[PDB]
C-alpha cells in the first residue's frame, strides 16, 4: 500500500503535517506514485505522455478519508500529468493540489500551467545559518526586512527577468552592502496572472516556474543564508486562485471552497472547518520551511479570515483556530520560525501567545504607524505644526504588539504614489524628507521593513512589468539616501539599544516643541543610550538646548544633513560638551544646531 | 534581617545555588553586609579599618545553618577586612571563603592575600555573542579551544605580565587572526603560589589580582566576546589550597575537608579535599560554578582530574553526586554554558547525561588519543611500521564519548619536552612532523585544543616564569606552522563535514599500508566529503592510488607540504580526476604524489 492505516487516521484527524510525503506525485526508479484527495469523487485517473492520457489507464482506488492512490509504471521525473475526476454524470480534468512544480506547456502561464512530475534532491550547504537561526528569540535582535518582487527587481535584459540562480548573487551582494538581515518574497507559489504578483496561488506546493526549477529556488535560499541572509516567504491562506483547473470545485462540488452558500473576496475562501482543508494548509506552510529552509512566513489581510463580514456574529471562530493551531504548529515543528501578520483590524494578541488568547504570530505590521507616518510627512512643513499629534501619538500604540514598521508595495502603488513622491517641496527637500522618515522610522520602536526601491527613493511608482529606475542611483541624491539607508542599517545592526522594542527600550525627551516641529527622544538598553532629535521643518534651529541624563562628552553619531547623503552640511561638531544645568526636567542638556530637515542621532562616551 | 528564613533553608538543603547573593561581603549605600558560613564556631567577628581591626567592634549574629551575619556602617569597597573567628579557647584570622577580590598588603601573593570589599557592577556589552552562544549544540559546529596563561602569554615589559585589559585586544587579534573559536584559561581564582599555575586555590569567587580588578577581567571576558571568542575557565573543584588563612580547618575544625580522618588523607591532594557530604560544601562549589558564568558570562568551565574526585584510592558517591548535580544545575540554569571533564581513567559516560547515568559533561579530553599519538609520532620514520597499529587503533575508542582531542601544558613540561622536542628528526623534518600531527588532529574526530606556543612550535617546556618564545616566528620553520594551524582552522571552521564527530562522520578509506605508513580517510557530513591522505615518511610517493566514493575533478584543499608551510613544494597540483578504476574496495580512484612527512585534504570539485 502507498498510504499506512496511521496516515489515512491522521487526514481524518487534521493532523497530517507530513501530507506532502504521501500526496502529489513522488517517483521512483521505475515509476511514480500518484496520491489525490478527492472524497466526493466516485472515479481518479492520472492521464499523462506516459500512458496515451488514456483516462482507464491507471485509475486511483479509492482508500479511506476520501484519498486516492496509484502507482504508475514509467511515470518519471519531468512529465505533465492531470487528474481526470468523475462526479456522477460528469468528469473533469484538474491540476495537481499537491503539485512540486507547475509548468505551461504552452509557454504562456495565463493559457495553460500543467503539473510536472518532479524530484525534490537538494543538498544544502547552509548549515551554519540554520544552527545558528533564531526565530522567536530575534525579539531582541535587530530584524531589518529588505522586501522584493523577484521579476520586478532586476531584468537580465528589457522585459525578462533574473532567474533564481542568476538573482542570488546580485541580490546577497546588494543586500549585504544595505545591510538589510532579511529578504521579504512576494509570493512565489504558483499563480497564473504576472499581475497577480504572486496573491492569486494556484500551485501552493510549486514554485514559480518563471524563476526557475524548484532546486533553482533552493540554491537561491541556501546561497542568501550561506551570505547571512534570511528568507521570509509571502504566504497566501486567505483564499486561493479563481482558476477552473485549480482548486475551485475539485471533487465536482465545494471542497476548498465552503460547503455552505451562505458563508463566503468571494466563495474562492479556505473552507477552514474542513480536516483536509485544515492538513493542505498548515502542511503547505511546513513544507515551505521543511524543504526550502525558509526562515518566516508573512500572513497577509488576515482580518478577511478573522471575520465573516469584512448569534455566532461576526468572528470567524474556524479561522481563529486553524491560524492559532497553524501557529502552534509553525513553532512545535521549527522553533526558530517567524511568522508575520498583517492586520488592518485592531484585533488584539495577534503577537501574542496562543496560551494568552492569542493569535500565535511572533510580529505583527504596525500600520497604523505606517498610516499615521505618512499622513504626517506629506503635508508641508508648514503644516506639520498643526499635525504636531499625529507624530507624537505614534507611541502610544507602538508597543500593543510586537511590531514590525510596515513601509510596504502596497503603499506606492495604485496612485498612491512613490515613497519619494509623497515627499513635499524641492528635490532637495524630498530627499531631506525621505532620509528624515527613514531615520525616525529606524528611531521609532519596532523592527523596520523596506520595499524595493524606497532605499533609492525611486520617482515612480512600483510597476511589476519592469525593474526599478536604478539609474537614479547616477544622481547625487539618491545615492545619499542609499548611503543614508545602509549607515542607519550599521547602526542599527550594532547598537543594542535599538534591539528592544518594548516600552523599556524608548523614553521621552521632548515632544512639546509643536511650533518648532521638533521631536526629541531616547532609546536605551543597559547603560547603552540613543539620543534622537529630529526638525521636521527646513528653518535650521541654532542653540537648540536638549535635556540629557547623563553629562559629559556627547559623540554625533549620525547626521542627515551631512553631504554624503546630500544635505546642507550644517552639522555639530561631532564632540558635544554637556552642560551641567537642568532642560526638560534632565540634569543636563546638550546645545545644538539642528540641521534642515534633518535627524542628530547622539551618544555618550565611555 | 540579612538572611530570608526561605535562605537558611535553602543552605540546609545545600540547594543555595545563588549563596554568593547572601554569603561573602556585599557593600551598602552606607554599610557592608558580612555573611560568613562557620557552623562549629562559637563566635565570630569582622575586622577592618572600618573599625580599627577591633574584634568586639563588629561581632556577626548567628542565623541558622550556622550561618553569621551582619552589617558594617562605613565598610566600603576597596576595604580589606578579616574574620575573627573563635574555636573555644582559640581564635584564628582567617579570610573570606566568598571573597570577591584578594589583594597582598605585602605585595606578595605568598607573604599574605587579604579579601577587599568590592562591588561588582559592570555594563557589559556582549549582546550579541550570549544571544547567539550555542553551547550544547556547539557538538555539531567546530570548536578549536587555544589555551592560555595570562601571565606567560606575552610580557609587556620583562617580567611583567599584562593587564586583564592590556591583554585583551593583542591576544583577541592573535586569536581571531589563527581561527580558532574559544580561549581556555588556566585558573585565574585567586592562588597564592603563581608557580602553582592556579591550581592551588585560595579565592574561588575573586579573579586573582594579578591582572587587575574584577571588572578588569570581564572588560576581557566582554572584548573577546565582542571580538567573537569564547572564553572556558579552568575549575578546580577536586581541592583547595594548603594555605593556612584560607579554607583549612575553617571554623576551627574540618569544615570544608571531609570530618572522618581516614576520608580526610587522599593520595594526590593529601589532607586537603572537598566534603561533597556536606550540604554547605555542596552550595559552595554550585554556587561558585554559577557565579563565574553569571557575573563573569564565561561560556564553559573545564574541570581537572575528575578521577581523582571519583576514586578515594574505591567509588566515591558524595563526589559522584556532586557532579552529577553541579551539571544538573549549570545547564537549567545556563543552557548554553559548556562543561568539560579530564578523567584518567576509562570511567563511562563522562560525556554523557545524568538521566542516562552519565556524569553529565559535554565533553571529554581524549587523552587516549593524544598518549597513543604521542607516542606513535614521537618514534622514528623506520620504526613506525612496527607501530601502526597504535596509529589506526585511536578511531576504536574516538566515539565512546563527545571528546576533544588535547594537547595540553601537562603535555609540554617536566622533562615531557616541547612538542617539537618530541618529534623525530632534524628541524626541518620536525616542523614537518608538526604540521603532520596537527593535520592529523585536525582530521581525527572530535573537538580541537592546543595550548599556547605550540601553534608556531616553540622549543623550550612551557615555563610559567616567562613569556613564550615568540622571536622563533622570524625564523620560517615556526612561522610556517603558525600559518598551517591557521590554514587548518579556517578549514575547520568553514567545512560542515569536520563538524560531526560521530561514526556516521568518519569513514575508512584504506589503513593497511603499514609499509608505507600511509592512512586515507573521510570526513562526511551529508553529501560534503573531505579526503585526508597521510604519508608519515619522509620519502615521497608517486601514482599512490586512493579509493574515492564519487568520480570526478578533484580539488586539493590542503597540503602540508605547501611552501608557505615551510614544505617541500610537492603536491598533485589541483585538477585531479577520479579514474573510473576500482580500487580500495572503491568504485574510482585518485592518483596522487603524497610529499615528505605530509597531510594532503581533499574535496571534490563543485
Amino acid at each position: 500500500s502507498w498510504l499506512t492505516e496511521e496516515d489515512i487516521r491522521r487526514w481524518e484527524s487534521g493532523t497530517f503535517y507530513d501530507s506532502y510525503r504521501k500526496l502529489g506525485a513522488h517517483p521512483d526508479e521505475e515509476g511514480t506514485w500518484f496520491c489525490v484527495w478527492a472524497p466526493h469523487a466516485d472515479a481518479v485517473s492520472v492521464l499523462g505522455a506516459f500512458n496515451n492520457w488514456d483516462p482507464e489507464a491507471h485509475q486511483l482506488e479509492r482508500y479511506g478519508a476520501g484519498l486516492w492512490a496509484g502507482y504508475v509504471p514509467g511515470a518519471l521525473p519531468g512529465h505533465a500529468y492531470k487528474y481526470r475526476i468523475r462526479h456522477g454524470f460528469y468528469q473533469a480534468d484538474k491540476t495537481d493540489p499537491y503539485a512540486f512544480a507547475m509548468e505551461p506547456p504552452t509557454g504562456s502561464p495565463i493559457e495553460g500551467l500543467a503539473s510536472i512530475i518532479t524530484r525534490l534532491d537538494y543538498t544544502w550547504h547552509d548549515d551554519a545559518w540554520m544552527q545558528r537561526r533564531k526565530g522567536p528569540a530575534s525579539l531582541y535582535e535587530p530584524v531589518s526586512i529588505y522586501e522584493v518582487h523577484l521579476g520586478s527587481w532586476r531584468h537580465k535584459q528589457p522585459g525578462v527577468s533574473f532567474s533564481y540562480r542568476e538573482i542570488a548573487e546580485p541580490l546577497a551582494d546588494y543586500v549585504q552592502d544595505l545591510g538589510f538581515t532579511h529578504v521579504e518574497l512576494l509570493p512565489i507559489m504558483e499563480h497564473p496572472y504576472y499581475g497577480s504578483w504572486g496573491y492569486q496561488v494556484v500551485g501552493y506546493y510549486a514554485p514559480t516556474f518563471r524563476y526557475g526549477t524548484p532546486q533553482d529556488l533552493m540554491y537561491l535560499i541556501d546561497y542568501l543564508h550561506q551570505r547571512g541572509i534570511g528568507v521570509i516567504l509571502d504566504w497566501v491562506p486567505s483564499h486561493f486562485a479563481a482558476d477552473p483547473q485549480g482548486l475551485v470545485y475539485f471533487d465536482g462540488t465545494t471542497l476548498f471552497e465552503y460547503d455552505d452558500p451562505r458563508m463566503r473576496w468571494g466563495t474562492y475562501v479556505f473552507d477552514y472547518n474542513k480536516p483536509g482543508v485544515r492538513n493542505f494548509l498548515i502542511s503547505n506552510a511546513l513544507f515551505w520551511l521543511d524543504y526550502y529552509h525558509v526562515d518566516g512566513l508573512r500572513v497577509d489581510a488576515v482580518a478577511s479570515m478573522l471575520y465573516r463580514d469584512y448569534f455566532g456574529g461576526r468572528e470567524n471562530l474556524e479561522a481563529i483556530d486553524f491560524i492559532k493551531k497553524f501557529n502552534e504548529t509553525v513553532y512545535l515543528h521549527f522553533p526558530e520560525a517567524i511568522t508575520i501578520a498583517e492586520e488592518s483590524t485592531a484585533w488584539p494578541g495577534v503577537s501574542a501567545p496562543t496560551y494568552n488568547n492569542g493569535l500565535g504570530f511572533l510580529y505583527k505590521w504596525n500600520m497604523g504607524w505606517m498610516h499615521d507616518t505618512l499622513d504626517y510627512m506629506r503635508r508641508d512643513p508648514v503644516h506639520r505644526k498643526y499635525h504636531h499629534d499625529t507624530l507624537t501619538f505614534s507611541l502610544w500604540y507602538a508597543f500593543s504588539e510586537h511590531y514590525i514598521l510596515p513601509l510596504s508595495h502596497d503603499e506606492v502603488v495604485h496612485g498612491k504614489g512613490s515613497l519619494w513622491t509623497k515627499m513635499p517641496g524641492d528635490d532637495w527637500q524630498k530627499a531631506a524628507n525621505l532620509r528624515l522618515l527613514y531615520g525616525h522610522m529606524w528611531g521609532h520602536p519596532g523592527k523596520k521593513l523596506l520595499f524595493m526601491g524606497g532605499e533609492f527613493g525611486q520617482h515612480h511608482e512600483w510597476n511589476h512589468d519592469t525593474q526599478l529606475e536604478w539609474h537614479l542611483l547616477d544622481q547625487p541624491y539618491h545615492r545619499g539616501i542609499q548611503a543614508w539607508v545602509r549607515d542607519l542599517n550599521h547602526l542599527y545592526r550594532t547598537h543594542p539599544a535599538l534591539w528592544h522594542d518594548g516600552p523599556e527600550g524608548f523614553e521621552w525627551i521632548d515632544f512639546n516643541d509643536r511650533d518648532q516641529s521638533v521631536i526629541c527622544y531616547l532609546r536605551k538598553h543597559t547603560d547603552r543610550l540613543l539620543l534622537f532629535v529630529l526638525n521636521f521643518t527646513p528653518v535650521p534651529r541654532e542653540h537648540y538646548r536638549v535635556g540629557v541624563p547623563i553629562g559629559g562628552p556627547w559623540r554625533e553619531v549620525l547626521n542627515s544633513d551631512a553631504v554624503a547623503y546630500g544635505g546642507s552640511g550644517m552639522g555639530n561638531f561631532g564632540r558635544v560638551e554637556a552642560v551641567p544645568e537642568s532642560w526638560h526636567g534632565r540634569p543636563f542638556h546638550l546645545e545644538l544646531t539642528l540641521p534642515p530637515l534633518a535627524i542628530l542621532i547622539l551618544e555618550p562616551e565611555s
